[PDB]
């Protein structure tokens, strides 16, 4: 299945290295118009996002009308939402790193939340386009043996549960 990743545009904390999950942050005037570029760029397939108000913003800024879904939410960080990178826990931040055997206090572990993402990713009928975050993109990317890392405002197109298609980055 043709699916098209789209990681929402810059925020503040994506800018300062700051662990942004749930915190309902919206996109800074540059990740706005990262946004805007990304409108008639994507195939105008029918449209799945987030339901955080920064995935929301991007998806409409890129001409499209998506369903919010919640399983599209980028982790939930708990205590270490907001938390700078640079004094995080190093053990925190190996496994952040590594992408595995994280579960920040009070936030999702990394194996529910892959549960969820992989698990609306099945659901998906037809091809798609989802406005998502950073560690959406990661977890899918990764567990296709490639990379995980796409910048902001960003699209990266997957044959699920296969391989890595395109990366449009503009
Ligand atoms: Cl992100």
């Amino acid at each position: 299945m043709e699916l098209w990743m789209v990681r929402h545009g810059e925020t503040l904390w994506n800018r300062e290295g700051r662990l942004l999950g749930w915190t309902d942050l919206p996109l800074t005037a540059e990740g706005e118009a990262q946004a805007r570029r990304l409108k008639g760029a994507l195939p105008s397939l029918p449209a799945f996002s987030s339901d955080l108000l920064r995935a929301r913003r991007t998806a409409e800024l890129a001409g499209f009308s998506p369903r919010l879904y919640p399983e599209l939410r980028e982790i939930h960080f708990g205590a270490l939402e907001g938390a700078l990178w640079e004094t995080l826990d190093p053990r925190y931040k190996e496994a952040l790193l590594r992408f595995q055997g994280f579960h920040p206090p009070g936030g999702e572990s990394l194996s529910a939340f892959q549960e969820r993402v992989f698990r609306f990713l099945e659901g998906l009928k037809a091809p798609a386009v989802l406005f998502t975050h950073g560690g959406v993109v990661r977890a899918v990317l990764r567990a296709l043996g490639e990379d995980g890392l796409v910048p902001p405002g960003s699209a990266v197109a997957v044959d699920w549960p296969r391989r890595v298609l395109v990366r449009l980055a503009l």
